[PDB]
This record gives structure tokens, C-alpha cells and sequence, in this order.
């Protein structure tokens, strides 16, 4: 029925009802360090995350969001290759069954065990609906999850994904604040890609960060306790909720480091 990442509903059966998932700016892609374009001109991220205000955190199947409440300029990116202010609007993960695998995008063709997605609109556009419509209407961070020491900005999110089991589940989450999930460096790599799940919409510049943070095997552990289905029905682990590298086509993926 409805998308998933299952053998029946899984990315290889998106094209279907999403004809762009054959696109032209399709993501996730492998990054090819050897053949990224270091680029002087890109500026340096700013992000501004001073006054995030979490709101609630949700299941909805496919995996668990934290949303942010985005009706003014108060947790914001700018900078990088980014022209304009783009609120946060929420954040979620991608993560594997093994530590192995998990990320949607991968370093010269290795995964790591999650990624993180915070995701911004534009301005510009004023409000969500009317950003994703344009080819510059998102900025998603993307950011590498590896297995080692706990991460103790991330251990808030693990305590409260129990009372968001099953899709639908919801929990308030208020006074999150983000800026505990950035590595020490900023340094990234970008490139003009889409929503790498449907409706696939090519609306997204991808700023993915070169440092992975760290979790522990513990609290990674825990994601893969979430349900993709809801109360009452069969349980299904929701666990490789990652779409395959696409083909980079006729795009470069630009360095902001040499
Ligand atoms: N993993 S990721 O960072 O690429 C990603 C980020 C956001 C969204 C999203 O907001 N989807 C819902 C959505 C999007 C567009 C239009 C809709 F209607 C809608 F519901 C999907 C994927
Ligand atoms: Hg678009
Ligand atoms: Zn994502």
C-alpha cells in the first residue's frame, strides 16, 4: 500500500508512484573524496541554534522525527553555499540493523551505522509547502553516526523513544537543544540533491559534515527497538530505513576543505 523499506514496498519499488526517483538530483550518492572539488569560495556554515524550541517527538512509521517550532528565525542556518535564511523545521535519523550499515550516504562507498538529518527551508518562501516546490527550498545537515563512546546530547532522544514505540506515537519534547549533536568540525561537502524519501522531491542543497559523531552500540541499540507498524498490528523492527546510494549523474559534489 503505502511506501516503505520493506521487499514489497521497499526503494526499489519508489519509481512506481514516484516517477522522479529516477531524477536527474537524486540522493542519497556516494562521496567520492578523490574526485570532489575542493571549492575556496564556499563560506563557512553558520549555525545558529541558540534559540531551538523542540516542541514534541514522533513516530511515524519510517522513522521517529523531533519537530521544532519554525514560526520564527530561531534555530537557523546560513552560509556554506547557502544564499538566504533557512529554519530548522526537525531532525531524524536513518539507521541500520547492524553497525555496519545504516547511513544513506556513504565515504567513498563505506556506511556508518546512522545518519542524521536536520532538516531547513528557505525563507524566502514562506512556509514548508511552497519551499519544497523550489529547487532551492531545503538545506538538509547530514551527519555520520559511528559506534564507540556514548553521545550524551543524544541520550535525551533514547529515554523518550519508549513512549513512541508504534507509528503515530507522539511524546512532548520540549527544550531539546541540538547544538549537543554536532561533531567539533564543520567542514563539509555539498551538492544539489532531493528528499531521499518519497516524494523524492528534488528541492534539497545537501551540506553533509566530514566528522561522524559517536554512539555508543547501546544507544544506537535502542532505535532498533522502534516499531514500523502501529499498536495492534504485527511487529515489524523498524530497522534499514536507509535508501541505496543513487547515481551522481551530472552533478559535483563540492568540498568546503582541502
Ligand atoms: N531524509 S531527508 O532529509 O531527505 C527528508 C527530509 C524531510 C522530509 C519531509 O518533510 N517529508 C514529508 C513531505 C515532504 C514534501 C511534501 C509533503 F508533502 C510531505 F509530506 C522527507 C525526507
Ligand atoms: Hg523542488
Ligand atoms: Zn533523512
Amino acid at each position: 500500500h503505502h511506501w516503505g523499506y520493506g521487499k514489497h514496498n521497499g526503494p526499489e519499488h519508489w519509481h512506481k508512484d514516484f516517477p522522479i526517483a529516477k531524477g536527474e538530483r537524486q540522493s542519497p550518492v556516494d562521496i567520492d573524496t578523490h574526485t570532489a572539488k575542493y571549492d575556496p569560495s564556499l563560506k563557512p556554515l553558520s549555525v545558529s541554534y541558540d534559540q531551538a524550541t523542540s516542541l514534541r517527538i514522533l513516530n511515524n512509521g519510517h522513522a521517529f522525527n523531533v519537530e521544532f517550532d519554525d514560526s520564527q528565525d530561531k534555530a537557523v542556518l546560513k552560509g556554506g553555499p547557502l544564499d538566504g535564511t533557512y529554519r530548522l523545521i526537525q531532525f531524524h535519523f536513518h539507521w541500520g540493523s547492524l553497525d555496519g550499515q545504516g547511513s544513506e550516504h556513504t565515504v567513498d562507498k563505506k556506511k556508518y551505522a546512522a545518519e542524521l538529518h536536520l532538516v531547513h527551508w528557505n525563507t524566502k518562501y514562506g512556509d514548508v509547502g511552497k519551499a519544497v516546490q523550489q529547487p532551492d527550498g531545503l538545506a538538509v545537515l547530514g551527519i555520520f553516526l559511528k559506534v564507540g563512546s556514548a553521545k550524551p546530547g543524544l541520550q535525551k532522544v533514547v529515554d523518550v523513544l519508549d513512549s513512541i514505540k508504534t507509528k503515530g506515537k507522539s511524546a512532548d519534547f520540549t527544550n531539546f537543544d541540538p547544538r549537543g549533536l554536532l561533531p567539533e568540525s564543520l567542514d563539509y561537502w555539498t551538492y544539489p540533491g532531493s528528499l531521499t524519501t518519497p516524494p523524492l522531491l528534488e528541492c534539497v542543497t545537501w551540506i553533509v559534515l566530514k566528522e561522524p559523531i559517536s554512539v555508543s552500540s547501546e544507544q544506537v541499540l535502542k532505535f532498533r527497538k522502534l516499531n514500523f507498524n502501529g499498536e495492534g498490528e504485527p511487529e515489524e523492527l523498524m530497522v534499514d530505513n536507509w535508501r541505496p546510494a543513487q547515481p551522481l549523474k551530472n552533478r559535483q559534489i563540492k568540498a568546503s576543505f582541502k
